[PDB]
């Protein structure tokens, strides 16, 4: 079933993405670039911080076990 | 400090990496097909499966926390 994830930005904005389990880190950035917008959030630049990692693109979501009750920091470089 | 993979093969065979815990996934199956032949072990066909997970190519291999007296076993499709 479908999972939620909160995010964060560094301007402590939050906001929610719904994703299915076995879709992608980048699946995600292209999910947040929809909500918050190509001029501050391009896929190219975003870097997600969660459990003392930076979330790789390629891996499912469901395998960095993400709980919808902390934040995935999301910045921009 | 170097790290110590260890690898099973679906022939029950053995060996070991060594590699940096900075290094990818990807740089593991470089090593493997270096130390195992381009006929069987081609990089883009391997598949390593580890804590019930198909690990990712671009993902730095610390974040796996792949322990030295565990086995990663590496298919090839």
């Amino acid at each position: 079933m479908a999972v939620t994830i909160t995010l964060k930005t560094l301007q402590q904005q939050t906001f929610k993405i719904r994703m299915e389990p076995d879709e992608t880190v980048k699946v995600l950035k292209e999910k947040i670039e929809a909500e918050k917008g190509r001029d501050a959030f391009p896929v190219a630049g975003q870097k997600l911080i969660y459990a003392g990692k930076i979330l790789s693109d390629d891996v499912p979501i469901r395998d960095y076990r993400i709980d919808e009750k902390n934040f995935v920091v999301v910045m921009v470089t």
